[PDB]
């Protein structure tokens, strides 16, 4: 144990610490070797202050270590012994005359290669340290090298010796000395100034005119040149000058104007304060001010936006000429020069600041009010109860689903929404939305902008990366090549530098549609064209054979299923009707028929419709948004197979499933739960003809009888479908392996490698009929063609694309789907399943990926070796059986062929057998064992339930009636019997029950100290399933017993004869020769192996591996006149009568010769009367019905030839005696 080693290292560490180890280690090892030697010697080892090692008292003797009373002073330590993981005390004070020697320190010294005194000192250190522990530890365990662990617990001590040592020393104390010896050898102012200037420019007054003007306003019409204005006159003027200035602005303006600070504004101060700036720049500024133009409107009028890069003088004058239509180029250049100053470029912020435009208030997210309103609309949208209400209203107002609405309708939808948008905000938004078709707006673009790292971004970036540098898809593939890993590395190094290579793999695994590990042109095409639908995995209809959603798990080689692109969401019926009405009226205007549209939509003329082709084609008639087209496409494809054919598109223009079969699979699995019978028994429960094969007849019988399925619901088609679902190996007949794997296999562990020939796909049931049909397809292809390329070419008819017509024609004239009976829709979905990229056609690579993993020769091989492994205990018994008893232990072609034909009838033809020989022998004319090995490598309630089941099994062959015995021990017919007579009755039944379980039955049936009978009989019986099993075996057994009677006379005599070893028990080999002899004599065929083993298990009711005389009788006792004949056969009276007949042979010789000499024929009556008289003379009486067995066989032509009977009886005795 680890604790013992830890304690030993603890002792060593303490010793090392005290010293501050090798000596002590070597000393302990040497002492252990010495103890091992002496224990092998059989001599006791007495060591002072330890105790003595000795063997136990007898008989064999177990080593026992006695602890000395001086091992620990003051604390009594008792002598104990270890047994059964436990340590028990020992109370033997005598050594049983076992000579005991003292410890030899010189021997231990020479073993340890150290000084004898040193070894003694170390060993004494060991004893003292052990004693100190035992004083301080209640529990002590210490190991001895080559002996075991010295264990202490609760003041009880013993040593856990080595088990191998114990077996070795067993029997030593009785052998001579030499053998022991051999065994033991181990060799404000600014604003006011602006307002005053604004007026001065407004009324076109210069300094003179403006001065005279406000002088007139403040002081009336005056003509004096020298006019001075004080603060009060200036204020009343401001009131009369409507400058909209408050008192503070007025005071600041007056203070600034009064340059001399004399309290009066003379004309000198006003020339000093304001200068004539008659420039068009101030004109434009005044225009912006009076019209109250916002900044962004002015910018867009000039042709520039907030994000426009800095502009030079040329773009500046162009924008200015855009702003003012009347301005000339020279004036615009002057204005641009003034604006720029000494800078080559003017920033747009500088331009806006200089223009003194109006900035919008309450900006939160972006200086542009357009993005501000977009963000506010967004926040309200996810603040809605339904964020999708706006798009629903937009679609409702779009009667044609064009995605396009005029200004009026888009306006109306804007007002009618809850967005709480003002009319001014609403009409401001529209003016900057792009206008398609003059007066129409695409609201999907608006929704995308308002809404505005994943698979979509990765696909878009990859597409742009491909497009920018002008590479076609094969050119891109070749450039990358200059597999998944290379693609990932190239993407990480050339495109997505900012993403981790792990994320690059995370995207490339989605780039691999076909999941073969290789990215071809089709993968890139599908990924670029239909990437948008990678997030509709929540809408696939879960056929519960396939469960849950599973992602790209970054497979090593173990791949997964496909949850990928499709437009699965569908429009509702009313809107589909509206769209159909519109499209049909446009077609009627076009005068273009339905089937004409159907052919026209099919661009590639393949007979089907795909989402890419439809989306690119239907838009050429009616403008439809992506959601509308996708939904109507989903509505058409009720099969959801990725294609829409002529018929379904007619029907939309104008099913069936497999839930029942898998549901029955679950129900059958549940019904197995209650039974408790084994897999072999439940397999026997179906095959009622012992045919080992559950054909359609056997399956339907089991279905309608047990499962109580209505006969109206069972037709050939679905029964064949269920049978094909069961049949793993597609053999048209279900053996033991087939049904066993049907019942046992788990759904979610990917055991379907055995089906798909090594290819693994997880979370897909092996029992899905799609995969079974694929397996049948692959096996037929491998059987009827050489190379998959050749098969692809011939099926495709030397074409590059395989259409649905070619495939259905080939399966029809090939009968490859016989037994599945798939309908047209089912064939369409199968062809869809074969198409991984949903292109509507299969390429050569598709064919190879779909069927490359199947090999009928290989499949043949693993099926054969699986059968061999399961049905033979070892490879040796197998090889011996296939040797057919050959004395050279080498299997020639004929022997192996015969073995294969017998073991698996009708599986193979001569060519298959020759191929088997070629495969197994590797071209050698003979096969040996090495080649064969290589080629073929309350709890009580359940306890009583088990015991009752065992007793029901054991009472099957007992001919004695339990009721009869129970009544015979019930004298008064009261119905209660006490324990003693119940025990005697159970013994009389001779059920071989051990005392513990008969006491268990006593506990079961104990009521007030008595056992009750009627309810006991009610409790133990035969179940319906057991009765059905029992009824099955008579007919085979009845004819076997018929042959035994006719040829082997009686079963008892045949049992005696074939018990060659004379142990009273038969193995399976003697039984094999039993059927061999019976078939040879009877002229019937050799019964093959599995029927033989099943009959052997039926006869062997004890499961002990052998058949005794009792079971041999009881099984054969089951087949009134014949019943009593079988009864008397098992009796001691039968053999006693034979012996009494045979002991007097000479008497019958003389008597029969005397009758013959008197010309008296020996008929039946005379012989029977004489034998009865002889039996009466010996005190034996015989029943009249039991005469024939004694006499019928020896009769020839109606006469009894005595010599034949006498000789066979003599042989009978000669066999019986031994």
């Amino acid at each position: 144990s680890e604790q013992s080693l830890a304690s030993t290292k603890t002792q060593k560490l303490f010793n090392n610490l005290i010293s501050k180890e090798e000596s002590l280690t070597k000393t302990w090892g040497a002492f252990g070797l010495y103890l091992s030697r002496q224990l092998r010697m059989g001599r006791g080892t007495n060591i002072p202050h330890f105790g003595t090692f000795t063997f136990s008292a007898p008989q064999f003797r177990v080593p026992v270590f006695l602890v000395s009373k001086e091992f620990v002073l003051g604390q009594p330590i008792k002598t104990g012994i270890f047994i059964d993981k436990h340590i028990r005390p020992y109370n033997v004070q005598t050594s049983g005359s076992i000579s005991v020697t003292k410890i030899n320190f010189t021997e231990i010294a020479q073993y340890a290669d150290q000084n004898k005194e040193a070894v003694k000192i170390s060993f004494e250190r060991i004893i003292r340290q052990l004693a100190d522990q035992t004083r301080q530890k209640r529990v002590v365990d210490m190991e001895i090298p080559g002996i075991g662990v010295f264990q202490v617990r609760n003041n009880i001590a013993a040593v856990h010796f080595d088990e191998y040592l114990i077996q070795n020393i067993k029997g030593v104390p009785k052998r001579p000395l030499s053998e022991r010896k051999q065994k033991g050898d181990m060799n404000p102012l600014e604003f006011g100034l602006k307002r005053l200037k604004f007026w001065i420019r407004q009324n076109c007054f210069n300094a003179q005119d403006a001065f005279l003007e406000m002088c007139n306003c403040a002081l009336g019409r005056t003509r004096a040149q020298r006019v001075k204005v004080d603060y009060k006159q200036f204020f009343e003027a401001i009131n009369k000058m409507e400058l909209d200035l408050n008192e503070e602005q007025i005071q600041e303006l007056f203070k600034q104007l009064d340059a001399n600070k004399d309290g009066y504004i003379n004309y000198t101060d006003w020339r000093n304060t304001i200068k004539d700036d008659n420039d068009h720049l101030q004109y434009i500024k005044d225009v912006i001010y009076k019209r109250q133009l916002h900044t962004d409107d002015v910018l867009k009028t000039m042709g520039l936006d907030r994000e426009h890069p800095p502009i030079n003088k040329y773009q500046l004058k162009d924008a200015l000429k855009k702003l003012d239509l009347t301005l000339t180029d020279i004036k615009a250049i002057r204005v641009a020069q003034t604006l720029l100053g000494h800078e080559e470029y003017i920033s747009m912020y500088d331009l806006a600041r200089s223009f003194e435009t109006i900035e919008e208030d309450d900006k939160i997210f972006d200086p542009s009010w357009f993005k501000d309103i977009l963000y506010k609309i967004k926040q309200k949208i996810m603040a809605l109860e339904n964020p999708n209400e706006i798009r629903e209203s937009f679609e409702n107002y779009d009667e044609h689903n064009e995605g396009i609405l005029d200004t009026a309708n888009f306006k109306t939808c804007l007002m009618r929404s809850q967005l709480k948008l003002t009319v001014k905000e609403i009409n401001r938004i529209v003016r900057y939305l792009p206008k398609v078709k003059v007066n129409n707006i695409d609201y999907y673009n608006f929704l995308k902008l308002v809404e505005r790292s994943d698979i979509s971004e990765f696909a878009v970036k990859l597409g742009k990366f491909i497009k920018d540098k002008k590479f076609t898809i094969p050119s891109f593939l070749k450039t990358v090549r200059r597999t998944l890993t290379q693609m990932s590395e190239f993407l990480h190094r050339n495109v997505f530098k900012g993403n981790d290579r792990l994320d690059i793999d995370f995207y490339v695994n989605e780039l691999d549609i076909d999941c073969d590990g290789y990215i071809k042109e089709n993968d890139v095409q599908s990924f670029l064209n239909r990437y948008t639908y990678f997030d509709q995995t929540q809408y696939t209809p879960l056929s519960m054979t396939r469960s849950l959603t599973l992602k790209s798990l970054d497979p090593r080689t173990v791949s997964m299923n496909t949850k990928t692109l499709y437009p699965f969401k569908a429009l509702s019926e009313a809107k589909v009707d509206t769209i159909l009405r519109d499209l049909r009226k446009k077609m009627e205007l076009k005068k273009m028929k339905a089937a004409e549209l159907f052919s026209t939509l099919d661009a590639d003329q393949d007979g089907f419709l795909t989402i890419n082709e439809f989306s690119e084609n239907i838009r050429k008639i009616i403008e439809l948004s992506q959601p509308a087209i996708d939904g109507f496409f989903a509505y058409m494809d009720k099969l959801h197979t990725g294609m829409v054919d002529l018929s379904s598109f007619l029907k939309v223009m104008r099913e069936d499933n497999f839930d029942w079969e898998n549901e029955m699979v679950f129900r059958i699995r549940q019904w197995f739960k209650k039974e408790g019978i084994t897999v072999e028994d439940s397999f026997r429960a179906i095959d009622q003809n012992f045919k080992r094969e559950i054909n359609v007849d056997d399956l339907e019988i089991f279905l309608k009888d047990c499962l109580k399925v209505k006969s109206e619901e069972l037709n050939k088609a679905k029964l064949d479908r269920l049978f094909k679902l069961i049949d793993q190996y597609k053999r048209g007949k279900v053996n033991f392996v087939d049904w066993k794997r049907f019942i046992m296999e788990d759904f979610g562990y990917g055991m379907n490698q055995t089906i798909m020939g090594g290819k693994k796909i997880d979370n897909i049931s092996s029992f899905d009929w799609k995969i079974n049909a694929r397996q049948q397809l692959g096996l037929v292809l491998t059987r009827r063609f050489s190379t998959l390329s050749h098969s692809f070419d011939v099926i495709s008819g030397y074409r590059k694309k395989l259409l649905f017509s070619h495939f259905k024609k080939w399966v029809q004239d090939t009968d490859a789907l016989r037994g599945f009976d798939l309908t047209e829709s089912l064939m369409q979905e199968l062809f869809s399943d074969l198409d991984s990229h949903n292109k509507g056609y299969l390429s050569e690579s598709d064919w190879e990926i779909a069927f490359g993993g199947f090999d009928w020769e290989h499949q043949m091989h693993e099926e054969i070796k699986e059968y061999v492994k399961q049905n033979f205990k070892s490879i040796e018994k197998a090889f011996e059986f296939f040797c057919q008893g050959n004395q050279n232990k080498i299997i020639e072609q004929a022997d192996f062929n015969k073995a294969i034909n017998s073991i698996l009838p009708k599986r193979f033809i001569d060519s298959d057998l020759k191929d088997l020989w070629v495969y197994v022998s590797s071209g050698q004319p003979q096969v040996d064992f090495h080649r064969f090995k290589i080629a073929f490598q309350n709890e009580d309630d359940v306890f009583e339930e088990k015991l009752l089941s065992k007793i029901r099994r054991l009472l099957r062959p007992t001919i004695k009636s339990v009721k009869k015995v129970l009544e015979q021990l019930d004298v008064n017919n009261i119905g209660y019997i006490t324990n003693l007579e119940f025990r005697n009755a159970i013994k009389t039944l001779n059920l071989g029950l051990a005392q513990n379980e008969v006491d268990l039955l006593l506990n079961i049936c104990e009521i007030d100290g008595r056992v009750n009978i009627k309810q006991f009989l009610k409790f133990i019986d035969f179940s319906e399933s057991d009765k059905k099993i029992v009824q099955r075996s008579i007919l085979k057994l009845r004819e076997i017993t018929n042959q035994v009677y006719t040829f082997l006379l009686s079963p008892k005599d045949a049992f005696r004869m074939f018990d060659v070893d004379s142990n009273g028990y038969l193995d399976f080999d003697q039984f094999s020769q039993f059927i061999g002899k019976l078939s040879q004599l009877s002229g019937h065929d050799m019964l093959p192996y599995s029927i033989i083993k099943d009959l052997f298990e039926y006869i062997d009711s004890k499961k002990d591996g052998v058949i005794d005389q009792a079971e041999w009788m009881d099984i054969f006792n089951k087949f009134h006149f014949n019943q009593i004949l079988g009864e008397w056969g098992k009796t001691k009276e039968f053999d006693k009568i034979i012996i009494s007949i045979g002991k007097n042979r000479r008497f019958l010789l003389d008597m029969f010769g005397s009758l013959q000499q008197r010309n008296i024929p020996i008929t039946f009556e005379r012989a029977k009367a004489i034998i009865g008289q002889m039996l009466r003379n010996s005190g034996q009486s015989l029943k009249e019905e039991s005469w024939p067995i004694i006499l019928k066989f020896a009769e020839r032509n109606g006469l009894i030839d005595y010599k034949f009977l006498l000789e066979v009886y003599k042989e009978r005795i000669k066999r019986i005696d031994s």
